[PDB]
């Protein structure tokens, strides 16, 4: 999983859009 910028995101922090996702 990393910075490809169509996701939920999952993990990472400050999430939809969310980086490395």
């Amino acid at each position: 999983s990393s910075m490809k910028l169509s996701f939920r995101a999952r993990a990472y922090g400050f999430r939809g859009p969310g980086p490395q996702l």
